[PDB]
């Protein structure tokens, strides 16, 4: 281990888009933490950061059970290093993709639920997440689920984010920001239809367009019908709603309030 102020820094727990995760033990107050670690040089050197504290700001913003708590920066001007300490969601990821156990219909309704309070409280405080993903869904000691990583998000000012182009996980990013054609695109829609492929992946084990090649991955997104597997065989409310939120155009996908009252997220 090592000490940084009043913490022990021990094993690496998680690597997210940024940085690592450590897990950390507070000896003031007798508890563990998660400890986000960034190299600023390291961080310069990767654009070839106003980023880094952009996260921070928004990350102070959000007080949810459904997202992760940031409760300390430790930050010296003359350090390479910054320390985003946050509480700890032990149980970790809900899934990573692909798995050979996929959740039954009745766990993914739960989760799925937990992630919709998550997310319409993000875009009711004007984030965008933009990485909406299994693996960034943490699994708490309460069983529900804490939505991670806030390394791309963004922050708009009116009603939605007006994006020309857009960072993301390539499975995740949905068809209107692959385009070669200059565009404007909701930022609210894209985390839609990453809840999509993320609910797909729930009960599927996989994703619903997958490629080891970019520029087919690309083109399957864009252009390949949304389909589903023999088996497991799902209810058709569920069919109905990921293809409601996979919907290739953004101006008739599915929307959050929505989603929330859809029959299968409600029975
Ligand atoms: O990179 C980030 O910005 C980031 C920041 C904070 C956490 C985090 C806050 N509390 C946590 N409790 C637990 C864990 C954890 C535990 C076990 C295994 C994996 C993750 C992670 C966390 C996680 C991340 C990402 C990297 C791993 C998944 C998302």
């Amino acid at each position: 281990s090592m000490q940084l102020n009043q913490y022990t820094l021990k094993d690496e727990i998680g690597k997210g888009s940024y940085g690592v995760v450590k897990l950390a033990y507070n000896e003031n107050d007798n508890t563990y933490y998660a400890m986000k670690v960034l190299s600023k040089k390291k961080l310069i050197r990767q654009a070839g950061i106003e980023q880094v504290y952009q996260e921070i700001a928004i990350l102070k913003k959000l007080d949810h059970p459904n997202v992760v708590k940031l409760v300390e920066v430790l930050d010296d001007p003359n350090e390479d290093h910054l320390y985003m300490v946050f509480e700890l969601v032990n149980q970790g990821p809900v899934m990573e993709v692909p798995t050979l156990k996929p959740l039954s219909e009745d766990q993914a309704r739960f989760y799925f639920q937990d992630l919709i309070k998550g997310i319409e409280y993000l875009h009711y405080q004007k984030i965008i997440h933009r990485d909406i993903k299994p693996s960034n869904l943490l699994v708490g000691e309460d069983g529900h689920i804490k939505i991670a990583d806030f390394g791309v998000s963004n922050e708009f000012k009116g009603s939605d984010a007006l994006l020309s182009n857009t960072v993301g996980t390539p499975a995740f990013m949905a068809p209107e920001s692959l385009s070669e054609t200059r565009k404007i695109f909701s930022g609210k829609a894209l985390d839609v239809w990453a809840m999509g492929v993320t609910l797909y992946c729930f009960v599927f084990g996989q994703c619903p367009f997958m490629d080891e090649r970019i520029m087919c991955l690309h083109s399957k997104i864009k252009s390949q019908a949304l389909e589903f597997p023999d088996q497991p065989d799902i209810a058709e409310d569920l069919k109905d709603l990921i293809t409601r939120m996979l919907d290739k155009n953004p101006e008739s996908r599915i929307v959050v309030p929505e989603i929330k009252l859809h029959p299968w997220v409600t029975r």
